[PDB]
């Protein structure tokens, strides 16, 4: 509804910066409502959701297993691991790996999994073989979140984020089994707190995942929906505002409230 694109209007007002924004039906795959969807912005760690995609799809390839142990050392962490830095002896699962990415956004982890997929390149070169011929990473943790302003390195549009994210949430690119384990990580609730979710009405649906890097940087993709039934994917993006963190979450959290509203 256009009353949603007064409040991305509003929040590019208060925030002296560019916000990205996509509604899309997640049944029909119908672009909604969009401003600015063909722009790109960084994806920081929102590429978490489309790297453990990738992992499951190699898992559903028999190429994976979700139960392998991974050790690593302390020349594998890097910036907030809180929970890869506490297994330095104990080592994680795949399984375990994906998790701390997606809901505990630890950045070693999310490492170390690309490292089982091949890497940066091979996650872009998953993403083109199904259809998104935008989305790219090129770096690791932590540089990959830099957000150098006209940079294209580890970016990604809303409207490629958001169908994409479709993609791997409905069809056939994942077994049923892969699809709901990537929901489920995505459905737990410790990261993406002040964001879409204060705004959601009771006994809604979402499935999101949430990120912040540098200069400003800050986004979110989510399938959500009513009756604990996801039937939309929103995706919001912003980088270059020098507000506070708390003001960035507050605008997206007044596009989500507006999102709800006249749903
Ligand atoms: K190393
Ligand atoms: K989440």
């Amino acid at each position: 509804h256009p009353e949603t694109l007064v409040k991305v209007k509003d929040a590019e007002d208060q925030l002296g910066a560019r916000v990205g924004y996509i509604e899309l039906d997640l049944n029909s795959g119908k672009i909604l409502e969009s401003f600015r969807p063909e722009e790109r912005f960084p994806m920081i760690s929102t590429f978490k959701v489309l790297l453990c995609g990738a992992v499951l799809s190699r898992v559903d390839a028999g190429q994976e297993q979700l139960g392998r142990r991974i050790h690593y050392s302390q020349n594998d962490l890097v910036e907030y691991s809180p929970v890869t830095e506490k297994h330095l002896t104990d080592g994680m699962t795949v399984r375990e790996l994906c998790s701390a990415a997606i809901t505990m956004s630890d950045n070693t982890a999310a490492n170390l999994l690309l490292t089982t997929i091949g890497g940066p390149k091979e996650l872009t070169a998953f993403l083109h073989n199904m259809g998104d011929h935008v989305t790219r990473l090129d770096r690791w943790e932590p540089e990959l979140n830099e957000a150098i302003p006209n940079d294209e390195r580890d970016t990604t549009t809303p409207a490629a984020m958001a169908t994409t994210l479709r993609k791997l949430l409905t069809g056939e690119l994942l077994t049923l089994a892969s699809r709901q384990q990537l929901i489920d990580w995505m459905e737990a609730d410790k990261v993406a707190g002040p964001l879409l979710r204060s705004a959601l009405p009771a006994g809604w649906f979402i499935a999101d995942k949430s990120g912040a890097g540098e200069r400003g940087s800050r986004g979110i993709i989510a399938a959500l929906g009513p009756d604990g039934k996801p039937s939309r994917i929103v995706v919001i993006y912003t980088t270059g505002s020098q507000a506070t963190m708390d003001e960035r979450n507050r605008q997206i959290a007044e596009i989500g409230a507006s999102l709800i509203k006249h749903w």
